[PDB]
């Protein structure tokens, strides 16, 4: 049964609820993002409508099967009615194809549902500046002040310079870095970049780059592993056993390897700076352990939400804890305090 974090009231729409069966009264389900979490349930026999971006409705056709006649992609920044209510979709910095979407109910209440983010003063001047928000459903996955991470751009400087240093001293290097899901595409694309390469991969990680509109993606990825210094793995081959067996496959074009892990936070966060990161080391094998972020730092989500003064607040993550959802209230609490809504 669908909890009710996941229902918009006054409207017939459920937002990432495919894995509850038929929800009683919904006539539309939408779709945040691409994440295994919040899709889960969907397949090519779903027959309702579901709204999504464009990117998010290539990866249901193409990854899913899902059959084009209940896929409606909407256009980003636009006022769309969908069922009799306007809404619109916002981009929510998380992945490719990740949205926020408004709602404007027809009472004249306002909800926000960021779905998976990472605020940005950039969103000050989206369509959001324009008017009240009543209702936030929010992103709370880093809702505690010891969520301390660089930006995007300070990981990616470490991590090309760390790369290119490394293969510049021996060409007989080779870079690995870990996925799971979409998401983190400019973790290998930079590295790539510096190196003169194309990334290799294989057919179904293609694929589902093939989804994302990047532009120029032909000049930057290929499934001609042999062609190519930088190869992509599953995030679970990324350990001293699973690259010392890669690096067999290689056929002595190789004699060492650096690996990326792009984790979310981890506790070494409390202590080192991204400039002070040292990677661990087995014999010609070394791993790196990059803290690239797609959500909310706590200091960025404060931000937003002190910008934004919303009347409710309804987190989305850490709900499943009497001490996580204790927390929160007391944290939106101060924020309400301090800036004065
Ligand atoms: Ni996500």
């Amino acid at each position: 049964t669908c909890p009710f974090y996941k229902k918009i009231p006054g409207t017939g729409f459920t937002v990432d609820a495919f894995q509850y069966g038929v929800v009683e009264g919904c006539t539309a389900y939408f779709l945040t993002h691409f994440h295994s979490d919040h899709y889960a349930g969907l397949s090519k026999h779903f027959t309702f409508p579901v709204y999504c971006s464009e990117i998010t409705g290539n990866l249901l056709k193409n990854k899913l099967h899902v059959q084009e006649q209940y896929i409606h992609p909407l256009p980003l920044d636009t006022e769309c009615i969908v069922n009799g209510v306007k809404v619109v979709l916002l981009d929510a910095n998380h992945c490719p194809g990740a949205v926020m979407i408004l709602f404007y109910l027809p009472n004249g209440t306002v909800i926000l549902h960021t779905g998976d983010f990472r605020a940005d003063p950039s969103m000050e001047r989206s369509l959001l500046a324009d008017q009240k928000v009543h209702m936030l459903y929010l992103d709370t996955t880093y809702c505690s002040p010891e969520y301390t991470f660089p930006s995007q751009q300070e990981v990616i400087r470490f991590a090309i310079n760390t790369a290119f240093e490394a293969v510049t001293l021996n060409p007989h290097a080779l870079v690995v870095c870990g996925t799971y899901s979409i998401g983190k595409e400019k973790v290998f694309l930079a590295i790539a970049d510096v190196l003169g390469s194309k990334v290799g991969m294989s057919q179904e990680k293609y694929k589902t780059l093939q989804c994302l509109n990047i532009p120029e993606i032909n000049s930057l990825i290929t499934t001609d592993m042999c062609s190519s210094l930088v190869h992509l793995l599953p995030m679970m081959q990324i350990n001293f056993k699973g690259l010392q067996s890669h690096l067999k496959k290689c056929g002595g074009k190789y004699n060492q390897i650096l690996a990326f892990r792009p984790t979310g936070w981890t506790h070494s966060n409390k202590f080192t700076r991204i400039a002070d990161v040292i990677p661990q080391t087995k014999g010609n094998i070394s791993i790196y352990g990059i803290p690239y972020s797609e959500h909310s730092s706590y200091l960025e989500m404060k931000r937003f939400v002190q910008w934004l003064k919303p009347q409710k607040i309804i987190p989305t993550v850490n709900v499943g804890t009497w001490k996580s959802r204790s927390t929160m209230e007391k944290y939106f609490r101060e924020w309400k305090l301090e800036a004065g809504y």
